[PDB]
């Protein structure tokens, strides 16, 4: 079993690397000054944003809005590709596969968003750019309040100091939650999570031997993930009631209508 769990961990990590182009490792190298990667253009005001458009591949709050959207959709596409590699996932009832993805993708998105963040801002455009926390906070209501909750989580979450091999199993654990609403066959989902949970436990113990109860502390973080989703959805509802001229991407619209 112990050798089997390591096999499971290595399998998931390999799938993770194959599925997510911008890893935490790449993100850290960019954010700290490493020579393996190159420096981002920093956007911190209106003119940096204007010049950033020239360097990086009508209202700005709207443009930034539309930017996250395309990125979220892309992320959903990646997380979906990853889930199919989770042993057992494709063998589940198709309705359950959908349900697991529906409630799971945003929790993974915010998890992985933490990798691209520090207390000062977030990587964008596959790491070419960097948007500051304060520029985001300064955006007009309600747009200014969207990102700050993510930062506060990311700051707390990044203190756990997980690397990608850690995250690979954790996101796998998130997808295979037996307590999602509407699931038909909970039992096969829980059997897969049991093994995934076992593998996370051993992975965290071997990769972080000195940080006690990291497993427990990491599982407790799923609480914070939920509140991020709940709060976000409510802020989105304000947008739809106010900006009747724009809409969510169909895929995003399906994920959200009607989650909770
Ligand atoms: C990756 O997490 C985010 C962050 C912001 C998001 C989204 C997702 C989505 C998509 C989603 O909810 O998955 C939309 C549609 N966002 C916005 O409109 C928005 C509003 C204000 C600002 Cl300052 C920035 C973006
Ligand atoms: C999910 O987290 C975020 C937050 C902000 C983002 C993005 C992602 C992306 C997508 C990405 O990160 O690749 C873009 C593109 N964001 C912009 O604010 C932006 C910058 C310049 C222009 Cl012209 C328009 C929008």
């Amino acid at each position: 079993e112990s050798a089997d769990l390591r096999a499971l961990a290595k399998h998931l990590y390999d799938s993770y690397i194959k599925s997510f182009p911008l890893t935490k490792a790449k993100a850290r190298a960019i954010l700290t000054g490493k020579t393996t990667d190159k420096s981002p253009f920093v956007i911190y005001d209106m003119n940096s944003l204007m010049m950033g458009e020239d360097k990086i591949k009508k209202e700005v709050a709207i443009r930034i809005f539309q930017g996250c959207q395309f990125r979220s959709v892309e992320a959903v596409q990646e997380i979906t590709e990853y889930a199919k590699s989770i042993p057992g996932f494709v063998n589940l009832d198709l309705n359950d596969q959908v349900t697991l993805l529906k409630y799971g993708v945003h929790e993974i998105i915010y998890t992985m968003l933490a990798s691209l963040m520090n207390k000062d801002g977030v990587l964008i455009s596959e790491g070419q750019g960097f948007m500051t926390r304060e520029f985001l906070k300064s955006l007009r209501k309600p747009f200014g309040d969207f990102m700050e909750p993510k930062f506060e989580f990311a700051v707390k979450f990044n203190a756990l100091e997980l690397d990608d091999s850690d995250l690979a199993i954790f996101i796998a654990v998130i997808i295979l939650s037996g307590d999602r609403p509407g699931l038909l066959n909970v039992k096969p989902i829980e059997d897969i999570q049991d093994n995934l949970l076992q593998a996370l436990e051993l992975q965290l113990k071997l990769n972080h031997p000195e940080s006690s109860q990291l497993f427990a502390k990491l599982l407790q973080k799923m609480t914070d993930l939920r509140q991020i989703v709940t709060e976000h959805v409510q802020l989105l509802q304000v947008i739809k009631k106010t900006e009747t001229d724009m809409s969510l991407h169909p895929l995003l619209q399906e994920i959200y209508k009607d989650l909770y």
